[PDB]
């Protein structure tokens, strides 16, 4: 039985329905509804803004790495590069009316760039068609190659995030061996090398067996890196294959980690049990980054 504050109530927002009425005349899927993500309500018009957050995936909706923490749905072979996705999906996204907007995409090994032309291509025709739409890239580590990195981190996109999910002494229970911290890190610090404008982002899971000591070491880094904004949410456990829970972290240990984020200077620390990545990243953008007066 879960705890109380992973739950939410059904959305019933004004603002939430008039956006589900909306998408459903669009081509157009979103995480939000795939994931069956308990934040829609919230993140679809429901904060103190009122901002539309949604999350889209690019260049399929599965993954092939089966990652031991990953919710992406499983498939042995990744998709085919649909061309005609970058011009449909900023076309999707700026008659929705989207605020904010996070553009994601799994780890494409099939391509010597990872997607990073065909990701670029999606944010410029949006930026092109909306300016007033912020975009927020999540992308993988792209092996490292500073070239794909580039060419997301010059797209125009206002914000760059990569997760690093984990402490330093996880990594390897955690994340594919593929990836690392060191390499996580120099992803956000390239990003932020060759457009200096860009705001960097990070999130870890917490419940996979981190320490205190740990986490508030790995804020410290994250720091050290300028990386700009943080986020850290509950790991869930998506199937009986994938890693146990170790605990479910309390509501208030996550409060008392976004005061340790603020003490420690991040833009904003978005911290809860049902905080993932995107989670009303429109509204922390707006009140923290923006100051946007109501
Ligand atoms: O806000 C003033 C400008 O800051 C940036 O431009 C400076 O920093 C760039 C590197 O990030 C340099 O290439 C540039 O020559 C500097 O003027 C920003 O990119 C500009 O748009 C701003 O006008
Ligand atoms: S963490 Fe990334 S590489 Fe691993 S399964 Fe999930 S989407 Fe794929
Ligand atoms: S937390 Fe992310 S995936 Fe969930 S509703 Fe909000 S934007 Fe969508």
């Amino acid at each position: 039985r879960l705890p109380p504050w992973l739950k939410t109530e059904i959305p019933m927002g004004k603002n939430y329905n008039k956006l589900k009425n909306t998408l459903r005349n669009l081509n157009l899927h979103t995480v939000c509804e795939e994931a069956r993500c308990p934040n829609i309500g919230e993140c679809w018009g429901g904060g103190e803004y009122a901002t539309a957050t949604a999350t889209i995936m690019l260049m399929g909706d599965t993954c092939t790495r089966g990652c031991r923490f990953c919710s992406v749905k499983t498939a042995r072979n990744p998709p085919p590069l649909d061309a005609s996705e970058p011009y449909n999906t900023a076309k999707a996204i700026a008659e929705w009316g989207l605020d904010y907007v996070v553009l994601t995409s799994v780890d494409r090994d099939d391509m010597p760039d990872g997607g990073a032309e065909h990701i670029a291509k999606t944010v410029s025709y949006l930026k092109e068609r909306n300016p007033k739409i912020l975009v927020e890239c999540l992308t993988p580590d792209f092996r490292g190659d500073l070239k794909a990195i580039e060419k997301v981190a010059l797209s125009g996109l206002d914000v760059y995030a990569h997760n690093v999910e984990t402490v330093p002494e996880l990594q390897s229970k955690v994340r594919d061996p593929r990836v690392n911290f060191d390499q996580s890190l120099r992803v956000l610090k390239h990003a932020k090398k060759v457009q200096p404008d860009v705001i960097s982002k990070t999130s870890i899971m917490l419940g996979l067996g981190e320490n205190d000591e740990q986490v508030y070491a790995t804020m410290k880094a994250l720091r050290e890196a300028d990386v700009d904004c943080l986020t850290l949410g509950q790991y869930m456990q998506p199937t009986r294959r994938h890693l146990k829970v170790e605990e479910y972290i309390t509501p208030e240990k996550f409060k008392y980690w976004e005061k340790v984020g603020n003490e420690l200077g991040f833009h904003y620390t978005a911290s809860g049990p049902l905080v993932r990545s995107s989670y009303k990243a429109g509204e922390f953008f707006l009140k923290n980054l923006v100051a946007k007066r109501k």
